[PDB]
């Protein structure tokens, strides 16, 4: 039946690898080893070495052995934090070998039928799976953290250390503009440490300016008077009479920012929302100008409308994903959904950041969170309608929920997400494609480094949340079918695989975000976790034999373990310390090039 | 069944009012006006001694004419916080008047009519009633966030805007001691900006224990002949080994104080972590050891205990209390002249003597709780207290309402099988005697008015035996939180409940809260003195459950107006949905300024001339 989308995938990455080791060892080496060009040449080889050291496949190099520091060296502890997530992952279901290898030995209904075949084994099964995961998790926990602190405390100076982003503000002081008055204000409050202060302003008529200006000398190449008088003059009236609410300060010392921003201001919460100030490419200046209600509105409506485009999916798009010569039919829903699914990080994203979120590094989180809530109900919804509209007592409920929806569809989408999915990954054919069009097409002459050669971010934002979606997916079917615990296993042992290439190799990171994303990756772990139980506590009960009390304690046990680790370590993951503060570096740094590093334009 | 109760009610409440008014105007005060006396001696004798006016008008009007900052002068604003309370209680059961009179009108019995029309008002009833509540609690919580704001401002230096309570220190610098440890650590961080820091001592134990009967030795009018054990051990385990996990540091300026508490300080948070540290007359000496993991490991414990203690509550314990009836008077009626039984009304009071068992568990119950919260980590007096009024509350609900209300709500649509069929009697048994308990709620609002003048005047002549007019035992305790607020919200959820089911008990909670706002503007006024001036921040607790009440009442009307059947209890879900919203957009809008003493306050008070050597002498406990 669905053996087609396998072997659909299999000769895809076979094509795909080929592709691979006929083009990174060739004179595109500008590209597949996209990370080492910029950061001085340290991969411009198909090797870190001379003498035709191509030798494919060349990953029994650094790629297999990558240490836990070397990839911090080479790119920002996120990326560290991210192998971590899958690293974990890979270990909870690995370590499940003593249960596939039993469970599925129990092998005229073909599932366990409904009586005694030790469903026992069922419970001992989902007790090992709920208390595996509970200790690669707190391992895991512990780890992260350690690594935020290590290289939190070893950083060099940067400029969002001196700083805080003071959200809200009492706009009015009826005499005087707001620059004035933050400066009365904060000196009354902190003398003697406190340095100056934007107030932040309006990007419209010039930000869309600046822009437009840099295209047009971008377009110099082998009118712009007017675009830079109007620069000039609207960047003059904009810092006066404009003066906004929200405002970012600077302290003179790291100990002294680090200690304001943990702190509160006035004894009305609803002004002067002091925040540790985001780093500076991604303080998102929009977001600013929003007052303490405005915010909770806005959230609450964007809420709301989540809800009711939830629906608007989980109607339709799962009636088509329902539908199961035939084999066009047996690959189409899987592509349907891909598209129907694959749009909407980007809606989310920017739904969520025009919630208020003041810096990218929270949009992306908020984004995979509501992603999150996605796609646990697509595993629900999807599953329960599909084994409805299949079937027409609850034995053939069992049997419908059990099966099908399974076996077909949710074994094989994992593997429209790894083979074809990874195998486009990894080679970067498109980008390569697009790549080449450039520079026989219309270039940057010359500046094609200014051109498609910059590589993104590894978008923890499509890569997170779209590598839990089959987290979920997996583990709510571990014991209903262990071969989907095969498939998941064997996705993310390919996953770290060609993900730490790509980190090794390819990406470069925009921002910093020194460990944060993980607290959030490990309460979306245990909600799976929980999820998980509770479906087991359902299809078990179906099954007419009462262990139901049995499994009721590990809901009471992923409930707790969430309120010990995120009270025992998660109060770590949202301020730099003072103790770390106070040993970040000690050089005299000076406050002017900080000062002009939160320049917008 | 109530009616009795009503009768012993307000009868023994006339007497003993009567009482009061006979007593209060004699030159015997002493105690009866009590707080005065002792505060400024001003109050006592109120420029007429209370007495030669019209007795009546005498207290009365000088309790209906307070104000908000009178009171604050006299105690403290949290008094006059817990005033905001009964009056916001009051509005609320009182400004539904345009449900009491129109709902009435509408009064097999036609009572209530399964599927009438008229029945689509009791949603209006219900959203006035939400609506009034969501109004009320917004205005108070504005006031009260008004209050903390000015008293903070306004207040002068007090030796608690000066330190933090860091509680959890890695024991070992493995090649010193604990204390200068501590300080090498304080003295990296803060340079010039932290003055010296106190190590708590395990054994002040034995400490406290010599120096409590060194105090008792003293009485010897006929710790003044306490040298030789006292301090040869409290300095020698001083120095030597008593150093604790925990400490309280003392930062040089209020900014840098309030600045350090609000923050962390090890980017591994389970260790070194800091919070304000409390009043020196409320933190526990006895609970600064815990750690953290342990401190969790006690609290989910205790938790268990006490969801164990309302179950089997309702279980075999209460159960044979019930069964401790004592039938005919305990078969002495020889020795008993009323076995005449023309006072057949005794029939009630020997049914309650079962309830009088009741009435014995439910006093020890304050007690009993607040010594598992006090033995849970509970770093402070305030917080303690906090927390045994949250799971008395919890018991309260638990007890009195969900029992009956639910099995009404839902019929009306081995060991545990027989002991949970004996449980839904003894839940109706429960909410009969507790309604006589409000009854006895009156009775003791009276008693509270009486009767420790009797116990007092006892001693001035019972005991007299060193008295030498020194041994004043006639020392107030505070307007104790532990049994007010939660005794005293337990009115407001029975009123809650049977909002609209009953609407006639809002003329009850109405006269409750009334009664009690006056008696305790009197009793506070005069008599009653706080112990401990935390500054308002118990009030977003008393937010949290008079909500979680009306979110209460919003489900227990979807229950029992979906038992009535048309298509009701649908233009209700919203309404929950409301109390769910309202509760995050309140936390999200007050509960900041409720916890860490707003930092522009501490900098802009500037201060005239600190010092810091008569402050570290107030937080050492000998």
């Amino acid at each position: 039946f669905g053996s087609f989308l396998v072997s659909l995938g299999t000769s895809f990455v076979i094509f795909v690898i080929l592709m691979l080791l006929f083009t990174w060892l060739s004179r595109k080496s500008g590209n597949a080893p996209i990370y080492y060009p910029n950061r001085i040449l340290k991969g411009l080889e198909p090797w870190e070495g001379t003498s035709l050291t191509r030798n494919p496949f060349a990953w029994m190099r650094e790629a297999l052995t990558s240490s836990e520091q070397d990839v911090v060296n080479l790119s920002g502890v996120d990326t560290a934090v991210h192998f971590v997530f899958l690293s974990t992952v890979l270990g909870i279901f690995a370590c499940s070998s003593l249960l596939l290898l039993p469970t599925l030995l129990p092998l005229s209904m073909a599932n366990i039928t409904k009586k005694s075949s030790r469903l026992w084994a069922f419970l001992g099964a989902v007790y090992w799976i709920s208390l595996v995961t509970y200790f690669f998790l707190w391992k895991a926990y512990k780890h992260v953290s350690s690594l935020r602190a290590q290289a939190l405390m070893s950083a060099d100076v940067k400029p969002e250390q001196f700083a805080i982003l003071v959200r809200d503000m009492p706009a009015p002081p009826d005499g005087q503009t707001q620059k004035e008055f933050i400066d009365s204000y904060f000196r009354e409050i902190y003398p003697e440490t406190f340095y100056r202060s934007l107030v932040a302003t309006e990007n419209s008529k010039v930000n869309k300016i600046w822009e437009k200006l840099e295209g047009y000398k971008k377009k110099l190449a082998r009118l712009i008077n007017e675009s830079v008088a109007k620069l000039e003059t609207e960047q003059k009236a904009v810092l006066a009479e404009k003066q906004q609410t929200a405002a970012v300060v600077f302290f003179t010392t790291r100990v002294a920012a680090a200690s304001a921003a943990q702190s509160l201001h006035c004894q009305m919460v609803d002004k002067w929302t002091v925040t540790e100030a985001p780093e500076p490419r991604q303080l998102l200046w929009q977001n600013l100008n929003i007052k303490l209600f405005s915010r909770i509105i806005r959230q609450y409506f964007i809420y709301f409308f989540v809800a009711v485009t939830i629906l608007f999916y989980m109607i339709p798009i799962a009636f088509v994903s329902a539908i199961t010569r035939t084999v066009l039919e047996s690959f189409l829903p899987q592509i349907a959904l891909i598209v129907f699914l694959a749009m909407l990080p980007k809606l989310l994203l920017f739904l969520s950041k025009a919630e208020g979120i003041p810096s990218q590094s929270h949009a992306i989180r908020a984004a995979s969170g509501k992603y999150f809530y996605f796609s646990v109900f697509n595993v629900f919804i999807g599953v329960t309608l599909a084994g409805t509209l299949f079937n027409t007592d609850m034995i053939i409920n069992l049997l419908a929920t059990s099966l099908p929806k399974s076996a077909t569809f949710f074994l094989t989408y994992v593997a429209l997400k790894f083979f074809i999915g990874y195998g486009l990954e990894l080679s970067r054919i498109i980008p390569l494609i697009i790549f080449h069009l450039k520079k026989k097409y219309l270039c940057k002459t010359e500046a094609e480094v200014k051109e498609a050669w910059y590589p993104g971010d590894l978008s923890y934002a499509t890569r997170v949340p779209g590598d839990m979606l089959i987290l979920t997916i997996t583990f709510c079917y571990s014991v209903i079918a262990p071969l989907i615990l095969i498939f998941g296993i064997t996705y993310f042992g390919l996953g770290w695989l060609v993900l730490r290439n790509q980190a090794l190799k390819v990406y470069v990171p925009s921002y910093e975000s020194y460990g944060e994303m993980w607290p959030h990756i490990h309460q979306e772990i245990l909600a799976a976790l929980f999820l998980f139980q509770v479906v087991m506590f359902g299809y078990l009960g179906a099954k007419t034999f009462f262990y139901t009390a049995l499994v009721i304690p590990l809901i009471i046990t992923s409930l707790i373990f969430g309120y010990v680790c995120r009270q025992k370590f998660y109060g770590g993951f949202e301020h730099t310390a003072l103790e770390v503060a106070c040993r970040e570096l000690k050089q005299s740094p000076d406050l002017e090039e900080i000062f002009r590093a939160y320049i917008p334009h």
